[PDB]
This record gives C-alpha cells, sequence and structure tokens, in this order.
C-alpha cells in the first residue's frame, strides 16, 4: 500500500499536546526540532504546509510557575495566551535553522462562519503559501473556550484543510490508527468508522476534511520519522480516502454558497482569460455589475450572451465593483481610498460553468 | 508644587498604546522598543497595572519577507501582519524579560467584543492576566478583519481596551488627531480618561506617572462605578434571576467581593453566560446586579456547592464565581 | 395630579389578556378600537402590543386550558394571532383607520441593522397614520411566552414613545405617582416601566375597567399610576447614540449640512456629505463631523462606508442609478441622530 | 407519466405574486383555498407560502405605482400581511379549516435554536390539521424585499419541515430547453443553464438536500393542485437524488458534534429502535460533556455503541436536572417546560 500523501502537494499537519510537552515540564524543544526538520524537508520536496500544532497551554504553565494544569476555564485562557508566544518562538528558531520563514495565526470557527472574516483569513493564508511561509495555526483562546477544555485542536485541523483546500490532513498522535487489527485504509466519512471508535472526535475531523475533498491520515506521532516515511509513499497509521475530488468539491461549494442577488457580466477578453488561461477575474474585465453583493459571496460570472461562465467568491461590495469596475489594478486605491485584493475573484476561488 | 498634575499619577490602571511610527525604523525600532518596556516596567514595580497596545507588525513583517515598500493589496498587507506578529512580540518579551515581567500575547477585533460571551470571555482573559502580574500585549486579528490594517493605528482598539478592562486610563503616545479624539471619547464612556502626548518626549510614561502633565489631559464626565452601573443597566434583562442569602448579601455590600455558587439559595426563571442579572434578598429586594458566569440551568446544578466541587457536579467548570466583584454593582 | 398623557404624542398602548379575553371579547377590543381611534383623531401617534393570542389560539383549538408545553403554545399563537389581528383590522376600519401588523423578537432589536429596519418600518408607518400592532414572533423566540409587558417597553424603546400605556385587571401598584426605576417597587409591569424609562418614556399603570381609560388619560386626568422617566427622551438618546458609538469611521459634513442639522431639525442627506473616512454598516452610529474637524452630530448611517463614497454629493434621486438600489433617502434620519 | 405528487403527503405550495395580485386577487385566492382544502381532505399536509403582501399594502395605503424606497416598501408589507392573511383565512373558513401565520427570516433558519423553535412550531400546527401561512419578515431583513418573489423561502420550508414536495405555482408553463422538460433530475447542472426561472430552478436544488422533490407548474392550469395530487403530471418535475431519510441521515452527520452526548437504558433503545418513538428524558441514564438545545448529540447504550442521533430539545444541564424524571415533573424542576421529549423522533435517526 502506498501513501496517498506522496502525491499531495498542499498538507495540514495537527500535532497533538502529548507529542509536543514533557508533561509537567513545558515544551519539548527536540520532539519540536524534529517535526521542524521533518517539515522543512516536506518543504523543500515542493510540499505546502500548514502546522496546527498544540502546546500553548503547557508552555503557559510552566512560565507561569504551574505544576498542575489548571481547571477553571480563566487560568487556562491565562496559560494560553502566555504560552502562545513561546510555542511559535521555538517553532521560529527550528525553522529558521533551516531557511523557512513561520507566521503565527489565531483563528475560531465563529470566524470562519462569517463570508467576510472565512474569505480574510483564507486569503492570508494563500498568500503565505504562495511566499513559502509555514503557518502556525492555532484557535483563539481569549475569546472563544468550547475547545479548550477537552479538544486537542482536530476539529479546528479539519476547519484549516476545508478552508485553505489541503490535499490531505495528517493528524499525529498518541494512538496508532483506527481499530477494527489496525485499519490501514478505508473511505472516510464510512458510517462504520464511526462504531469502530479521542479516536472519535479524529474519525469526524477526517468525514469533515473529506467534505472539501481532502484526504486523512491518522498515524502515531511517536513513529521514527513518520512525515517524511509518508511523503516518501510508505503506508503508517490508518488513510482515509475522500469520496468526492478537490474539483468537484469546490463545485459543490460553490453552488451550495451561490446567492443570485447580483452577479457580474464580463467581457470576452475576461472569459478567454478564464476558461483557457486559467487566471483570475480582475476588475478590467468587468463590463457592468447587477444588483448587489457583499465581499465573501459566492457570484456568478456572466458573459455578454447571458450565459453564466463562471462562480465564485468576489473580494468586493457590489457598490465597489462598480467603483473600479474597467479600472488597472494599480487605480484602485486611488478610486475608494484603499484596496483590498488586486482580483475581483481568485483563481483559487471560482470554478467553471 | 502648583504645576498641573498629570492625571496619570492616580491611575491604577492603564492601557497604553504606542504608535507604528514610534516603534518602526519608517523593521522594528528596537532600541525605542527597549525603552517602552523599561517605562513600563518602572509603572509595573510602583503597583500599576498596564495592557499595552502596539502597532509595528507590518514593518516587521515587511523586513523579514525582503520588502521594502509597503504592500498596496490587502492580502500582502495581512502577509506581513502574520510574519511580524511573530518579532514583533519576541522582541517585547526579551526587553520585559530583562526587567523580570512576563507577557502575553492577544489578539481581539471589535467583532469578537460585540458578542456578548466572547465580550465576558476575554474580559476575564486579562483580568486574570493583571492579576497574575503579566503584561498583556494587544493586537488586531489582521487575519480575519482588516480595517485596523487598512485605515487604523490601533486608536479604536486603544479604547475599546479600556472599556473592555475598565481603565482609569488611556494614554495615547504620537508623534505629535480627529480618531484620537473620538477614541478618547469612546474611553470616557467606561469613565476613562485620556492623555493624548508625543512619544518623542524623554521618560513620558514616567513622568506622567510621577505627575508631570505632558501634551492633552482629557477627563471623563463620568466616573468608572457610575459608568459600570448604566452600562449594568442598559443591559440588564429581568427574564432571571438569583436569590441570594444574607451572608452573601453582606460579602457584597461591605465586603466588596463577589458572588459565589454557594451563596445562592434559587435560581429563578432564564438566563445565559454574559447577561446582566439581578441578585435579589429573601425579601424580594434587588441588591445587586451583574454579569453572570453560568447559565440559570447550571446556576441550578451548582447553587450552595463549594467551587471545588463545580467541576464534579457539571463536568467541567468554568470560573469559580458566579458573578466577579469587578462585574456587578450594588443596588 | 395631571396624566402625563395629556402632553404624550406617541403611546405605545398594552392591553392584558384578561381585558381582552371572556376567547376574545369582541366588544371589549371594538371599545379600545374605538378610543384609540380617538387618540388618533386629536393627533396621537399609538402603536399597540395586544396579547390575546393564546387564548384566542386556544379557542380555535378546542383547547380548555392553557397548555404547559412549548410547542402548544407556540401552535396557539400562531392560530391565534390571526383572528385577534382581524378582529382589530375590523373594528379599526370601522373607524377609518388601517393597521399592520408586525412581529419582532428581543434578538431581532439586539442586532444592529434588524433593530434599524423595524424602527424605520414602525416610524414610517406612523408617518403615514397606520396603527402598527406588535406581537412577540413566537415561532421563532420562545424565552417571552414561557403577557408582552417587557415587549411594550422594548417597543417604547424601538420608536420612542413618549408613553407606555399598560391597561390591567389591577388599579395599578396605591401610589398615584412615582420614579420609574425605583428600587422599591404586578412585578413584570414596574420592570417593564424601568425598561421603558429607559429611554425617557414615562409608564401608566391602569386598570382596564375604568371607563373611557385611554381618553380620560389623554385629557389629563391621572389614573392609576404614573411613573415618570428620571431622563427625558432627548437626553436619553443622547446616551442611546454614545452607548453605541463607534469610531471606525465617520463622515465629513459642509456647512449648508450643518445649518440643516443645527437649525433646521432635518436630516443629513448625502448631498451634503463632503468625505467618508474609514469604515462604517449600516446601523452603526457615527459621527458627523464640520470642516473644522469638531463633531457636530451622531446618528445611525443607513448606508455602509462604501455605499455613502459611491453617494456622496448626490441628490437622493440620483442614488438607485449609482448603486442599482436604494435604501432610504436619507444618509442619517433626523430620528435617529442628535447634536453635538 | 405519472405526477410525483400522488405519492407525496407534506407539500410545501408557493404561490407567485402574478397569480395572487392583480391589489389581491380574491377569485383566485379562493380558488386556491378550495384546492388546498381538497388535498387536505385527501390526507395531505400543506404548508402555504404565499406572496402579495406588497401588492395588498400599495392598495391599501392608496399607491398604485410600487415605491422605491425601502421604507416604503417596508411600511407595504406591513400593512398587505394582514389584508394577504385575512383573505385567506376567510377562505378556508369557508371549508372549516384553520391557517396560522407565520413569518420567517433565512437568518433565523440559520441558527439552531431558532431553527428547532420554528420546525417544532410548524411540525405541531400540521398534527393538529392547520394549514400553516409562512412569509418572509420584511420588517427585519430586506435583502429580499427587492427582487425575491419567495422561491428560496420555498425551498427552506421544504427543508425545515421535510415535506415531501415542493410545488412552486407560477405564469410560466416550466423549465424550458432554451421544448418543455417535463422531467428531470433537481440539482442537475444543466438546468441551471438552460434557465424568475433560475431562482426556481436553485430552489428545486436547495428542496433537494432533504429529499423533497419540486414541480414547477403554471397557476393558469385549471385546477393545477387537484390534478398533480390524482398523479397527472403538469409542468416540470424534478426529482431528489436522495431520499428523505438517507438525506435527514447526511444532515445529522453534518451536524453532529460530540462536545457530548447521553447515555440512555435499553428500555429506551428498545422503544427507539422497534417502536419508532421518541426518547424521553426518563430514558436516559446520563449526561456526558456539554451541548445546547438544537445541537446534535449522540445517544450512546450502556456498551458505549452509538445508537442513535438526534437534536436535543434540551442543553446537557437542563437534561442533567430532568434525567429519568417523567415529563410532568420537568416544570416543577426547572421553572419551566419547553417539549415533553428529549429528542423528538422526527428529529432523529437509528445509528
Amino acid at each position: 500500500m502506498r501513501s496517498i500523501i506522496a502525491d499531495s502537494k498542499r498538507l495540514v499537519v495537527k500535532v497533538g499536546s502529548s507529542l509536543v510537552t514533557n508533561d509537567g515540564r513545558g515544551l519539548d524543544h527536540d520532539a519540536i526540532g524534529r517535526w521542524a526538520a521533518q517539515i522543512a524537508a516536506l518543504r523543500n520536496e515542493g510540499k505546502e504546509v500548514v502546522l496546527v500544532s498544540s502546546g500553548a497551554i503547557a508552555e503557559g504553565m510552566q512560565r507561569l510557575g504551574w505544576s498542575r494544569r489548571p481547571r477553571e476555564i480563566d487560568e487556562l485562557q491565562a496559560a494560553a495566551a502566555v504560552g502562545q508566544m513561546g510555542l511559535a518562538q521555538v517553532y521560529e528558531s527550528r525553522f529558521a535553522e533551516h531557511g523557512i520563514r513561520t507566521a503565527q495565526i489565531l483563528l475560531t470557527h465563529a470566524d470562519l462562519a462569517d463570508r467576510e472574516r472565512y474569505l480574510n483569513a483564507r486569503s492570508t493564508l494563500l498568500t503565505l503559501l504562495r511566499l513559502g511561509v509555514v503557518p502556525i495555526i492555532n484557535e483563539n483562546d481569549t475569546v472563544v473556550t468550547d475547545e479548550i477544555k477537552f479538544g486537542d485542536n482536530d476539529t479546528l485541523g479539519a476547519l484549516v484543510a476545508n478552508l485553505i483546500e489541503g490535499d490531505a490532513l495528517i493528524i499525529l498522535t498518541d494512538q496508532q490508527g483506527l481499530f477494527t487489527t489496525l485499519v490501514a485504509e478505508a473511505s472516510a466519512g464510512a458510517p462504520e468508522l464511526e462504531a469502530m471508535a479521542g479516536m472519535l472526535t479524529k474519525i469526524l475531523a477526517a468525514k469533515r476534511a473529506a467534505h472539501s475533498g481532502a484526504n486523512t491520515v491518522i498515524a502515531s506521532g511517536r513513529e521514527r520519522d513518520v512525515l517524511l516515511r509518508l511523503a516518501s509513499g510508505e503506508a503508517i497509521g490508518t488513510q482515509l480516502i475522500a469520496r468526492t475530488a478537490r474539483m468537484a468539491a469546490r463545485k459543490q461549494w460553490m453552488a451550495d454558497h451561490l446567492q443570485v442577488r447580483g452577479h457580474v457580466v464580463i467581457d470576452a477578453g475576461a472569459v478567454d482569460k478564464l476558461t483557457a488561461g486559467g487566471k483570475s477575474l480582475l476588475p478590467i474585465g468587468v463590463v457592468a455589475v447587477q444588483g448587489v453583493f457583499a465581499r465573501g459571496e459566492v457570484i456568478a460570472c456572466v458573459n455578454d450572451a447571458g450565459r453564466e461562465v463562471a462562480r465564485g467568491i468576489t473580494n468586493y461590495s457590489s457598490a465597489e465593483a462598480k467603483l473600479i469596475q474597467r479600472k488597472p489594478s494599480g487605480e484602485i486605491e486611488a478610486v475608494l481610498g484603499y484596496m483590498l485584493e488586486p482580483e475581483l475573484i481568485h483563481r483559487d476561488n471560482l470554478v467553471l460553468v
């Protein structure tokens, strides 16, 4: 059996607390260095990697002089805010040794339910990946505490995979994988995987991830060089395959969120760029703006004949689009007093027909 | 002797906001950050509670990404912010560490604070950090909200943080004004005074704290406690409340203390975490009012129990208090 | 004691279940309709918050006992709301008065956009001489069904009523007069009076069994208990604007607009906007700044900052062409702003 | 070709503005009311989504032209809503049928608690043999006022009540190749290309998410609803790819959280698995973790196996207070009660 990771370019890697912390003595800096070295080697093979890592609370505890994990939520939130700085600094240092830049990101599930904040976060992350930066993502425990108690960032991992359209979510944990005999391969989202089973949340995370076409691997982080070995095509732990491909999931997602209160009409030059050139839709290609829409909504792109040729997430409101239509991107700032992205609809946020 | 006294000398809890220009060289000015850190450290050691709202993340990001010109596109600005955030904080942590001070990084947006639960969660985080003697360092979360990067310099954030922690004073350190005056108005709504002063003034924070007035001082019309009473009245709901015993009433009225689950005799009606509820005596008289940490159903389960028993009863715990002292008013 | 109702132009009238029900007492509703019609003809603006929906629903569903389960209460409310309104519409129609049905929840009113949308609907209905009839939307929120006293007070806040009148079975609290919100004081009716006073609205609690009670109060005769708000309507409006003010964005307005606002008691129109700074959304409270940079007013914006950028300096009849749609003609309605 | 409506028990009937307005066409409303009454007497459960409020409002306010300003549109809607319902109530009353007015917004239905509250209201009304009449609440949300004709609302109501079919009655015959399409799969991409037809096709796709089929037919057709219910196909019929129960299982899996659950006894397990019944508080042995009204939770047996999952009526704290208690004791314990069930049979699936 070949690991699906060998054919996956964009990976979300989720590392459990137990793997990154030395129970009661803060962070295991050596283990983080090993993860950093592995991720660096993936990055040098051409993979795009986002890291979802726990350990903030344990580091916070150490820095505050607490020997025991606090039971009260406020002390947990405090420890998280104190520890987040340390956890990232360690990752930055170890990644710097390999010439890799990192970034800290804090998200909540709420943010991702809002159309504007979803797009803002997606755009941040895709831009960071384009620039070759490794984003490091955590929950914002100062404002949302739902996952602080019992969660270990499994749901966050799947949400991040959806958010960036990852090819695969890798959950590195203490357990070997799913047991019936260890299940080496199965279909993500299959009912019986739930019966067979914090394994359950990881299986549910795999189902959520498969909604966007992402596959999932659940493997022990105690396995030596586990990420390299998966990337080399060696199957380790349990591999769950999404039923739907990334582009088909994207088309369903666009249809699911499509609104028809407004749209844009685009010229032939823009139509050709979209259909043949694999390009973004720019303001200059917009001939008219009809109706109303807001940043982050899904709108139809209609040709002169009135046929829908594409649909995608708009970066700009209909009123903003009205102001900047037919203008080159370098003129947007003068017209609005600010600019957002140069594209009206980014290529990564649209589908044909 | 008679020269105008700075309100900062009598202000225990301060929000200090430092402009981009002060903290950046047109990357980061590490020496200038050290000076702010040294001044804040001296305030901490005089007994002040300080929260820092600092800009500079984009400039640091630019330097780390090899960009000489500030990007015009929002996504490149957001990327620079996420890169720069890591550096900005590490510098502050280092310079504060030289004075024995712990820091924490906090990211907030105005959207977060518009939700009752998230507002209480953020408030509770910050007040717990101040209790532990940590200096919180607060920035906007530019990954999800791009208003601050686009048009701002964290003036509106400073005033929101002052409201959030009930600061005695917001200090806006600048290069030299409308957004800052509007910030002072917003800060005064919770009873916070504002000082607008040039950060190019030598030892400006120490001199203010020593009682020397510098720049412009704006005094809130309403005091902190009176602003709190108006805020509670504004948000009060009467769908539910708690009845509390005489021991709890005395602790609240005389002792300046929190309302604990053990003092709750009964729970009437319905309420949710982050709502404002009345605390009623056996005679049916409202004696206090405040933000509840727990729902009415949760409160029913834990009433009359010591805080160490909450976890066993619920399967989890939130705060040990039902209503923290900082989140309640009398009558 | 003179009744404060005599100098109150905009009234929220709340009629209790016992008064309106035996199902429904159609004759008693006719009497309330006739009284409200007479107030409307003296020039009062009246919004009605009426109970009775559940009782009517019960009758129409053949239920003799008030149901304990919320689902059955929700059903009875939805069934009964149709009957309760149809009766009111008929009786008001006899006097030439149009009515409208409005369903609101406390949640709606916590959202900045829905608050403004509801307020704007109601103020427009009042301008057109319609009597709005308001009920809770029990289909979606059940916190209150589980007699509309809280709703009355929220409506008074929403439309800036001069007075809330709660008509009940009891004579009052007898206290003839007191300060609304005074700790020492039915309980839900007193708490409603306190909530109402937060927008400057006074409250009267009086027995609906008193003959011609609304007319007599409007003539200046005090009946039942009168609770006076500590703060006036304009001062409460200023507190409400300060409470909701954001400073992420604002508008700069010209001298002509400043004068219309300060002297003329008028709205801020797009044509008076010289510039749009920062960011804001419909339903947020923004500062209006003059050429010298001084804040001269603050109010609820009908339009986002991007929309305002598009329509600044344009007459209202041109907004639709520029945006592809229009909202209100005003950027900030006169009823939704304060000076300084 | 047989109409799917003949085998559909629970119907959402959506009637376009043009059909119901000239003000209001009272005679045309009487005809719809008579047809719906006949369906109701054959045992169908019918929810009506009708337009017309703004037109009625305009008439009552003396306006000959549709207003451009949103506030005047909102006012006309509020005025017109009263008339539109009173007409329907009168005509239905002539056939012995009770009606109810319901106002919903799409936002309401995105919130877990408001969704359940609305679902519960409607299912209770249908059980009681009432015909609900549903409209958008234009007082609070104006997104749909400009261009919408309640097509999206119809589909959301079908999802909400798990309708067997959505019937959209319109001025046009149905969907055209650019030939009338008699039959197709709901949600098929090419139906969108073939096309306010587009919003109706999108409505059919949305409706099919809960297993509801859609019929789009001309309301100018004589006795159109009776003829469909008799099995005569008229207009365009769009068939959902997924069945109602399978869509319900997917919906439950989509919304499942595992932050909390309940453990239930063998008696409750049997009632669920064999008896097709609800989960009552009395069958709950323990409450683990945290959950809120409207969330989807697992029901676990003593052996730790998930046997069902469904929408909870109560929070975990409230469930803790009322576990093992008969329904008549809930009110004393909580100070209020919601539904007697912890998870209604309509809101759960077997696992």
